[PDB]
């Protein structure tokens, strides 16, 4: 009762509407009969829970719904690969989600926004490794996607969370070769090396404080590279 | 022995030596004896590690110059400041890593990481604070710098994890607020007032699910603001 809808209840329902508009479109171009059903669950649960005045389950919803917006974004890049192993993860992804959800697991959920995160990045490792023709990148996509595989099925939140930072510091490097190549920059393509070694030796010994401080150093350098072109 | 210095060694050396350069710079500008005196150790550790090949310590103390480089950049921006309670912070970062390290404390060095960073962010949201005359942004710093004090003094990787989430998200939300003022736009102050609204819910309810996907809307949010100016 109170004041009726409060500020926080209106912004969570802003927030909700944003995505699922998002959800929405991204559903009318994927065809995806799954994410069609998701789509009419997560349109009838917050109805109700807008009815009821839940803010706590506006609260899961809206957080639920930005990671199914994720989970079409996967969708849609994946199908675009065409990669069938990250095909199957990404339905994996939405089976383990819609598990989870129906037995309220938050502590998987958690886990599975991490691997979607995850699970996008390296989509678009793939990407990158592609354009760039490099072998040596694609090695550590193909191992990435091993690691994605057993961490879906056996990872905990920190097997997840480690390997978190080795896709988010892959990509990053991807996009410092790929400066590399736009800028022509010798220079740039020795620190892009010597970057290279150090994320093969945090792929081999992954010391959480070396992984840290190397996340940092990449995306530093990312970050410098691409304001110092 | 094996091949003598192996890639990843030099790699590793490359990175110390660009950091110890900066560190060098910060401390010539700073003339603080405590990182006058650190900068000693630090470059006799190397030199001693750096002699005797031992890749570990070398590993650590790269990601040790890493920290103490962010220490400086925070004595840095807080004296430019003069807070006198991001300063005793600022101290007190220094004061618990030469502990940890002289204890071999690796938890804690990590724990020290997150709170520096989050320091540095603190300060910086000040900053914008200050820029932007805004009391509303003020009370959040105010409230972030209370809970970065009780983190340092009480807080585990798990509250200080959540911490520099919080620190994170406000900082952007900071951000766009400027870039409310710069570009004028109603549509996006409407947009940044929801996102403070739901800032405040996420310090008042800090559940790691809301955490989290808010963060990524705000990240998401200042991207595509700054994409669509």
């Amino acid at each position: 009762s109170g004041s009726g809808s409060t500020e926080e209840e209106e912004a969570l329902l802003r927030w909700f509407q944003t995505l699922l508009a998002k959800f929405d479109e991204l559903v009318k171009q994927l065809g995806d009969p799954r994410l069609l059903e998701e789509a009419r669950r997560l349109q009838e649960r917050l109805e109700e829970a807008k009815k009821r005045g839940d803010k706590r389950t506006i609260k899961q919803l809206a957080a639920l719904l930005q990671m199914f917006v994720l989970i079409a974004q996967i969708f849609q890049l994946v199908e675009e690969l065409g990669d069938p192993k990250l095909l199957e993860q990404a339905k994996r992804l939405l089976e383990r989600l819609k598990e989870a959800v129906e037995r309220g697991d938050e502590e998987t959920i958690k886990e599975l926004l991490d691997l979607a995160h995850m699970t996008y990045l390296i989509a678009q490792i793939f990407q990158l490794v592609e354009q760039l023709g490099d072998p040596r990148l694609l090695e550590l996509a193909k191992e990435l996607l091993k690691r994605l595989k057993e961490a879906q099925e056996r990872g905990d939140r920190r097997t997840i969370e480690r390997l978190l930072r080795l896709v988010q510091m892959t990509y990053l490097i991807a996009q410092i070769f790929q400066l590399v190549r736009q800028l022509g920059d010798p220079r740039l393509l020795e620190t892009a090396k010597t970057l290279l070694t150090l994320l093969k030796l945090a792929f081999e010994e992954g010391d959480e404080l070396l992984i840290k401080s190397l996340l940092t150093l990449v995306a530093e350098t990312y970050r410098q590279a691409a304001a110092e072109q």
